[PDB]
């Protein structure tokens, strides 16, 4: 009944580790190294997690020697691990190859060693393999759980977020081929996680640092921004709360319903200056110290971008997701307290 995570030291890999814990589960999580597994072990202090290090993804069957030493006892699969980074410089090597050759690893490493062992594969894949990053903005388009990103291996690579979009669409799109033309061989079945932005605290407090996670430091580089900072008002994207996320991926592979489903995690759009908002309504006393306040955004004249049908998702999980201002309130408050400043 043990359950084996990929790429765990991440932001939201922490969380998920957390629930699983949480609920007395056994845990084997990858990391790329001894330094970044002992660091993790010390601060969980659980002696149901293990790590065993799996330095790179992309590399050939990187998930073989995990399945030859655990194949008996992982009877669930998270497969979390794929690069986020918005600063990479080769797109082809840095993002696209890892996301697909980790998920190619991973099924075939199942296939080989515990095709009857393995019950349940959970993949965090993104709403970057649903949505189209050009239209975003676009009131016209509405997405749900059928939706594909219709990016080609020919227009991926327009920029880095264009780039980093077509990584999460390609995988998905090679995990629900492996499905297709494995069926009757490998008994586990697939689910897919497509969260949004993901905002909120760090698992761990010791981990607020200078720079954060990408996504996060969205949130971090407004806190810290001077306050003459131009910051936009104009609709920028949907948001889901990292603690909704990792309650997600653990349902994932629990809940019968979940089988073979794409689940949508959005819960609200927004704007830079809708962040910087609550800066200002939720720590008044700071005020000054970051960019100021302005009402005046896409969001308060109810312009939102791309509609998200997410309901069958929503009826799936059942749970209600955490709103917008907390996420950012609980993000921002961790980072102030852990600098001392609330
Ligand atoms: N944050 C979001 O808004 C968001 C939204 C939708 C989906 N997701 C997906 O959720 C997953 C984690 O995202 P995150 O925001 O938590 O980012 P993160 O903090 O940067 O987590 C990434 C984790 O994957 C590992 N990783 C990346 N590339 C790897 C590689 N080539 N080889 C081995 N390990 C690798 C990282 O290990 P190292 O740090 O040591 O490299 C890290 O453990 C990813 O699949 C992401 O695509 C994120």
């Amino acid at each position: 009944m043990s359950v084996l995570i990929s790429g765990a030291s991440g932001y939201i890999a922490k969380h998920i580790v957390r629930v699983l814990l949480e609920q007395n589960y056994k845990v084997i999580g990858t990391v790329r190294s001894q330094d970044k597994a002992d660091k993790l072990l010390k601060q969980y202090n659980n002696p149901n997690l293990s790590y065993e290090i799996v330095p790179e993804i992309a590399n050939l069957d990187a998930f073989d020697d995990i399945f030859k030493k655990h194949g008996k006892e992982i009877k669930y699969v998270i497969h979390a691990a794929s690069p986020v980074n918005f600063g990479a410089k080769d797109l082809e090597k840095d993002l696209v190859i890892p996301a697909i050759n980790g998920t190619k690893n991973m099924f075939e490493a199942i296939k080989k060693y515990a095709p009857d062992t393995v019950e349940r594969v959970v993949m965090t894949a993104s709403w970057a393999s649903i949505m189209t990053p050009h239209r975003q903005n676009d009131p016209t388009l509405t997405l749900d759980e059928e939706t594909w990103n219709p990016v080609t291996e020919e227009n991926a690579y327009e920029n880095v977020f264009t780039a980093y979009c077509a990584s999460k669409t390609f995988a998905e799109k090679e995990a629900w081929k492996f499905v297709k033309e494995n069926s009757d061989a490998v008994k586990f079945k697939l689910t897919t996680i497509h969260p949004s932005f993901v905002f909120g605290p760090q698992n761990f407090d010791e981990d607020v640092t200078k720079k954060l996670n990408e996504t996060c430091e969205i949130i971090n580089g407004l806190l810290h921004a001077p306050f003459d900072t131009k910051v936009e008002k104009t609709h920028f994207s949907q948001f889901i709360d990292v603690r909704d996320v990792a309650k997600t991926h653990v349902l994932g592979f629990q809940k019968d319903e979940l089988i073979n489903q794409r689940l949508l995690l959005c819960n609200g759009a927004f704007s830079q200056q809708d962040i910087v908002n609550v800066f200002n309504e939720d720590f008044p006393e700071l005020k000054g110290q970051f960019p100021p306040e302005d009402k005046d955004t896409d969001l308060n004249k109810g312009v939102t971008g791309c509609k998200i049908d997410n309901e069958k998702t929503k009826k799936l999980l059942a749970f209600e997701f955490t709103p917008f201002h907390k996420t950012i309130h609980d993000t921002v408050y961790q980072i102030l307290h852990k600098e001392g400043r609330v």
